[PDB]
């Protein structure tokens, strides 16, 4: 449980921009039904909210994500996992994220150097989570997902058992890109109810074992 709280645009935070830039759900709660509409923007994420974040290609986007209250313990530290970034065009304001348009910028998962998950690193850094708007990027209006999973109770799946399973937290936003960038448009058209599958080992997850390694789910980043 956590969602998030504002955007910063090169270190300048943009202010609570809960329902103003992003797509705030009522509540921390979780998806967990893969089927689910909610699974790409979170259970409001079809209604828009009015205020786009004004960023630049090659801007440095940081996220910052709050559990109960605004720079609290962000998330239980129980809720082992990655934490992925995306982008879709915005193709008119009742868009719900569903649907063939994202395309991957942004991942984390299980450094086995250190044995830190990217959750480790988000609790660490205060719930503030950078990643960076690619150079050549088209200008006009995105919208960037951004989405922890937490891997807790994937030692078992949604379908199978459905106290348990993947937990994903997705948050969308609205971004507004100025600026020259390029002609690059994203273009891998991921789909999170197609393309997450319950068969997928990095979704059906025994974080309690001797493992190495993590197959974060979907695909690449994506180049230009
Ligand atoms: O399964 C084998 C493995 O289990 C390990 O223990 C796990 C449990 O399996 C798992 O169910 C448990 O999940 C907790 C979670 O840690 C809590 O953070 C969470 O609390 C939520 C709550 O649901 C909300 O009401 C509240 O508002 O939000 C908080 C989060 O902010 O509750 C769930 C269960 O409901 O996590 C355990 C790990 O500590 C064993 O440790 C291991 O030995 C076994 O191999
Ligand atoms: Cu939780």
């Amino acid at each position: 449980h956590t969602r998030m709280f504002s955007v910063w645009v090169n270190g300048v935070d943009q202010g609570d921009g809960q329902n103003v830039y992003i797509r705030t759900p009522p509540n921390t709660d979780p998806i967990k039904d893969l089927a689910s509409p909610a699974l790409a923007c979170n259970v409001k994420g079809g209604e828009p909210v009015p205020q786009f974040v004004s960023a630049s290609a090659g801007d440095k986007l940081t996220f910052e994500w709050y559990r109960v209250k605004r720079g609290d313990d962000i998330i239980d530290p129980s809720h082992s996992g990655p934490i992925t970034t995306w982008i879709a065009a915005f193709t008119s304001p009742t868009m719900d994220g569903t649907g063939p348009v994202w395309s991957k910028i942004h991942e984390e998962g299980y450094d086995a150097s250190t044995k830190s998950w990217a959750v480790d690193k988000l609790i660490a850094n205060k719930g503030m989570w950078d990643f960076t708007l690619p150079s050549q990027l088209k200008p006009g209006k995105y919208m960037l997902r951004q989405e922890i999973v937490a891997h807790h109770e994937s030692d078992a799946t949604f379908d199978k058992n459905p106290k348990r399973g993947a937990q994903f937290y997705p948050s969308c936003v609205q971004v507004d890109v100025k600026g020259v960038g390029g002609d690059a448009v994203p273009d891998q058209a991921f789909d999170f109810n197609k393309g997450y599958k319950y068969s997928d080992p990095g979704i059906a997850f025994d974080m309690y074992t001797d493992f190495d390694s993590y197959p974060i789910p979907g695909p690449p980043v994506w180049d230009a």
